[PDB]
């Protein structure tokens, strides 16, 4: 059975007027700024930007990569694509 959300899990994450994009639970720095209560730092591949976000935006990557996980013209996607299957954990920095 699912357990909450943590830092480094893998998950589509939707933002209004953007497709479901590739992304992960980050965790966050010693020193650096915390998400509002009930939100997540998601850390989004390709573009490489954080936003704050709850779990009705998130979706589980092993779920959701079967519809969501297919090329897209909007910038940065198909990098995304490529970051969440072949090294989601590395510092992009």
């Amino acid at each position: 059975m699912p357990h909450a959300f943590k830092p480094g899990d893998l998950v589509f994450a939707k933002m209004k007027g953007y497709p479901h994009w590739p992304a992960r639970i980050d965790d966050i720095a010693d020193g650096a700024v915390k998400p509002p209560p009930n939100k997540y730092p998601i850390f989004f591949f390709g573009t490489h930007e954080t936003a704050f976000l709850g779990p009705k935006d998130l979706f589980p990557y092993d779920k959701s990569k079967d519809k969501y996980g297919k090329p897209n013209k909007r910038k940065g996607f198909n990098e995304g694509l490529w970051e969440i299957q072949n090294n989601p954990h590395a510092s992009y920095s």
